[PDB]
């Protein structure tokens, strides 16, 4: 990038019969001198310029001027363009490619023209001069060139298939995948795209989750007559919509909450709709189609109606057939009505984190004081408990069941373990703390008349428990639980009780649980 100032260079011509010049330009001015090559001894010259917004390549190899203009485009709208011209004897070509903008999707063509018959070599003396974006008074421009200034910014210049200041006159100077993760406590909105066309819908976004019941997307009119939703149902992707004449809904044959990225695509044309789910790695694709009932053809979403993702806020009204359960999982490449959206650019979303981190369903982590409720499990004679944790908060409950109860918890550095129906063990760390942010594995085994605990293979403590009746509880928790000791903060994983691995795929409840990884 270079604004304002003229940049002169001394070219190196390899083939006198061939020329190739590449320039990147960006301006709002209709007339400019983009490239120029000439010398003091010869009239010969090369030049790339614009007239009324059109790029023209002109030259004179000693027998008269040759000019070829690119008609397909006009480049004075401030987008970046790649202008490439070349010469073969008296034959010149011009080609323009827009790097961005509404023209960037065009297919760059190539027009040719020729200079008068005769000479064919680009003559130049020793002190040749190649100017970029303007002209220096050290050389007299060819009459054919009418404007010698340049208002804008120039890009990488290539001359004779090689990159390119001998003299710098003037004061020179330079010039949305949106991957997100929801953890069951957020939502996000997107205003309706102006490109929204009522009788044709187009929805795309990639998702990756372990959730079986969630809301992925929902939109509706103020009256609820017309709406559309995309949710997870038992792991399957389910689509529902009503255009005002009657609702319909399809559920995929396969479930897609395997932790892998999936590509979702909906295409509705009036009452008909094609849903497509693709496992991005294996490239396998599923296809399910459905049709709304009646005569209405449009999803008449209005100017002020919002489109939500991952969850919803509290709404006065809400379509009765949709599962609004907050979504836990990642999202990205959201596109609606041909319009891309980046939730992170949104100003009113809640409980969303940039990126994606989903490792397994046996790991959980708490950012803020939170908890995860698991199905009750009682400790009987012969029972074991194995888990791993890593917090930096001396005081925090790690495990807990519900008179009777059991618990593994850090206490001002100490790691208590309680059993009752009340005996308990308390290990004081030595040579290293527990809430030291690094891995730590606990082991607890209640046998006859005794119970044991052992952290990261050290002194397996012991304690009496002359009872045989199994200590049963009503609820089981990881991280903490609803009600006086501080909250737990770090992550717990690979929880095993009575030989059964305890996953967090779908907890009975939770609050501020970043299930799936150790943040
Ligand atoms: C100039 O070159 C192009 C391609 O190399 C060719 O299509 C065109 O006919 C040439 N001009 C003429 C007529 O010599
Ligand atoms: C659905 O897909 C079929 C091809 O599988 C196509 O012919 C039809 O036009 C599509 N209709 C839509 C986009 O609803
Ligand atoms: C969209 O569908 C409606 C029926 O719901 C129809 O009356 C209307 O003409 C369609 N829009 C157009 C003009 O394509
Ligand atoms: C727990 O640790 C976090 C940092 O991991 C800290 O911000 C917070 O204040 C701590 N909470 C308590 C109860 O000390
Ligand atoms: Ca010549
Ligand atoms: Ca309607
Ligand atoms: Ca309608």
């Amino acid at each position: 990038v270079s604004v304002s100032c003229v940049r002169t260079y001394r070219p190196e011509i390899k083939k006198g019969s061939y020329n190739n010049i590449v320039v990147h330009v960006k301006t709002a001015v209709a007339d400019n001198l983009l490239f120029y090559l000439g010398s003091a001894k010869f009239i010969d010259f090369l030049a790339i310029e614009m007239r009324k917004g059109k790029v023209s390549f002109l030259w004179d190899v000693g027998s008269g001027v040759g000019r070829v203009e690119y008609p397909d485009l006009t480049i004075d709208d401030s987008y970046w363009y790649r202008i490439e011209a070349s010469r073969t004897g008296r034959n010149g070509s011009i080609s323009v490619r827009a790097l961005d903008g509404p023209k960037a999707s065009m297919v760059p063509s190539t027009y040719h023209s020729v200079s008068p018959p005769g000479y064919t070599i680009l003559d130049v003396d020793a002190n040749a001069m190649l100017f970029v974006g303007g002209l220096t008074g050290k050389i007299k421009k060819a009459d054919a060139v009418r404007v010698i200034t340049f208002t804008g910014c120039m890009g990488e210049t290539y001359f004779d298939n090689k990159p390119i200041f001998r003299e710098k006159e003037g004061d020179c100077k330079g010039c949305s995948e949106g991957t997100i993760q929801f953890d069951g406590e957020g939502y996000a909105l997107v205003s309706r795209p102006i490109r929204w066309y009522p009788n044709i819908s187009t929805v795309m976004f990639k998702f990756r989750t372990f959730s079986s019941s969630a809301l992925l997307m929902y939109l509706a009119t103020r009256d609820l007559k017309d709406f559309m939703s995309v949710e997870l149902s038992d792991g399957h992707v389910k689509v529902s919509y009503d255009l005002g004449s009657g609702m319909t809904s399809v559920v995929s044959n396969q479930n897609h909450n395997d932790g892998k990225w999936k590509a979702f695509t909906l295409s509705r044309i009036q009452k008909q709709a094609n849903i497509s789910i693709v496992d991005i790695d294996s490239n396998q694709e599923e296809n399910v189609a459905t049709s709304s009932s009646g005569n209405n053809f449009g999803l008449d979403l209005k100017a002020d109606d919002k489109i939500y993702f991952g969850g919803l806020p509290t709404l006065r009204n809400l379509r009765p057939e949709v599962n609004v359960k907050k979504y836990s999982g990642c999202l990205k490449d959201i596109e609606i009505s041909r319009t891309p959206y980046n939730i992170l650019s949104s100003p009113d979303y809640v409980g969303v984190t940039k990126g994606c981190s989903l490792e397994n369903v046996y790991t959980v982590s708490f950012p803020k004081p939170g908890f995860v409720e698991l199905a009750a499990v009682s400790i009987d004679v012969g029972t074991e408990i194995n888990l791993s944790f890593s917090t930096r908060n001396e005081s925090g409950i790690i495990l807990l069941g519900s008179q009777a109860y059991y618990a593994i918890f850090l206490n001002k550095g100490r790691l208590e373990v309680h059993l009752s129906s009340m005996r308990k063990i308390v290990i004081k760390p030595e040579p290293n703390r527990f809430h030291d942010g690094r891995e730590h594995s606990v082991h607890v085994e209640r046998t006859r008349g005794i119970f044991t605990v052992q952290i990261d293979e050290d002194r397996r403590h012991m304690q009496n428990l002359t009872e045989e009746q199994p200590i049963e509880v009503k609820k089981l928790f990881v991280g903490g639980a609803p009600p006086n000791i501080p909250a737990f903060q770090g992550c717990v994983w690979n929880l095993v009780i009575n030989s059964i691995p305890m996953d967090f795929a779908q907890p009975i409840a939770f609050k501020n649980a970043d299930i799936g990884r150790c943040t």
